[PDB]
């Protein structure tokens, strides 16, 4: 049926591959290996660590911190509260549901704004475009994708602009499928760095 001006979107929140994916990332954020994380740690990872090592400007650093802050609050996190993976994953279920609704209605999403924040640190033209070399640097500083081979797979996997560079809107589409819905078209986005 035509759904009568609705669109049917698939989620896969009970698929073990989606659980493993976010479990992989939880462990990566759980640096002290105690099975708990805090919004405080995350925002400090964003500004005190990533943005400092990239040498983002103060305003660029604040925009990134605010987007990181708003994104993981979307998962039910709050500064001063430790959180464990099972409530982390349920937060992601809610975040993904609300984000997909806004995407379908052409409204701003937290994932897009986070992308805009990362790209603008690298892109001198302010057009949301980055190069393989810039992504490799982010992959190494954030730690999500330190392998150059994994980063090349990212550009191999995405559709690039006519000069071989990566647009923020392509990466946002990829991220919706990779983190929210387990779209098979997004498998391989980080090479072998992220399952
Ligand atoms: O998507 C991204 N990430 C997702 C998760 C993450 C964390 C936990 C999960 O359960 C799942 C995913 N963690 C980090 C790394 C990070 C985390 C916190 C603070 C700073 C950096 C991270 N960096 C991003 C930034 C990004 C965003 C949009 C773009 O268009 C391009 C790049 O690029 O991949
Ligand atoms: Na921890």
């Amino acid at each position: 049926m035509s759904s009568k001006y609705a669109v049917k979107l698939k989620t896969d929140f009970d698929n073990p591959r989606w659980i493993k994916r976010h479990k992989h990332m939880f462990d990566f954020l759980d640096i002290n290996g105690n099975g708990k994380i805090t919004l405080d740690e995350i925002v400090s990872k964003a500004s005190d660590d990533i943005c400092a090592k990239l040498e983002a400007t103060p305003e660029q650093t604040k925009r990134f911190q605010v987007c990181v802050e708003a994104f993981f609050r979307g998962c039910g996190m709050e500064y001063g509260k430790e959180i464990a993976f099972p409530q982390f994953l349920d937060g992601w279920k809610q975040l993904a549901t609300s984000e997909l609704k806004k995407w379908a209605r052409n409204e701003p999403t937290l994932i897009r704004e986070w992308g805009d924040a990362v790209f603008d640190i690298f892109d001198k033209d302010g057009s949301g475009t980055i190069t393989l070399d810039e992504w490799k640097a982010y992959g190494k500083i954030s730690g999500i994708s330190p392998s150059q081979e994994d980063c090349e797979a990212t550009f191999r996997h995405c559709d690039l602009d006519n000069s071989g560079d990566l647009d923020v809107d392509e990466m946002t589409r990829q991220h919706l499928g990779f983190w929210y819905t387990l779209d098979p078209e997004a498998d391989g986005l980080y090479g072998n760095g992220v399952p």
